[PDB]
DNA sequence: GCTATAAACGGGCA
DNA sequence: TGCCCCTTTATAGC
């Protein structure tokens, strides 16, 4: 438990990663769906061929461009470990496939901090930051700016922090905003 | 299922 | 450029 990373002894858990990748290549997507058994594809509906591996469990959205999202994973190395298998895939099936540019896009994070939180109280001495309509959605949207972070705060204290580009921006989120939620500890 | 968040992609409307 | 979609993931109330 490194305290110094860390100060709070708790640290948030990856929860799905979104990276990119330049296949560079243009591609038959009708041609890659029918020849392939874990890809969808309704051009009328998503110009993506939706293709789906098990291990490790991820969602890939490849493009007639060349450019391909991977989704799902629970940690970067796992994302382009992916995003890798995608790629033979492709090269399998007939198409000169490059890994050209492979970049994390988004990371999301989520974690406990034990106590139930007081979310009226928050939203009034932090509604800069803060919103919070509870008929719409049981949590309060606080909108961190560094870093340029997005956190669900629950009453339970289980929190989504989301729009990270890095693992420490979401560690760093997590740690601004435990301070914060200690004084709203419901009692 | 709906409601809420972020991101990339290609694609509709303006 | 803006608006709206598109997949995924934690969270949670109806």
């Amino acid at each position: 438990v490194d305290l110094s990373k860390h100060p709070s002894g708790i640290v948030p858990t990856l929860q799905n990663i979104v990276s990119t990748v330049n296949l560079d290549c243009k591609l038959d997507l009708k041609a890659i769906a029918l020849q392939a058994r874990n890809a969808e594809y309704n051009p009328k509906r998503f110009a993506a061929v939706i293709m789906r591996i098990r291990e490790p469990k991820t969602t890939a959205l490849i493009f007639a461009s060349g450019k391909m999202v991977c989704t799902g994973a629970k940690s970067e190395d796992f994302s382009k470990m992916a995003a890798r298998k995608y790629a033979r895939i492709v090269q399998k099936l007939g198409f000169p496939a490059k890994f050209k540019d492979f970049k994390i896009q988004n990371i999301v994070g989520s974690c406990d901090v034990k106590f139930p939180i007081r979310l009226e109280g928050l939203a009034y001495s932090h509604a800069a930051f803060s919103s919070y309509e509870p008929e719409l959605f049981p949590g309060l949207i606080y909108r961190m700016k560094v870093p340029k972070i997005v956190l669900l705060i629950f009453v339970s204290g289980k929190i989504v922090i989301t729009g990270a580009k890095m693992r420490d921006e979401t560690y760093k989120a997590f740690e601004n905003i435990y301070p914060v939620l200690s004084e709203f500890r419901k009692i």
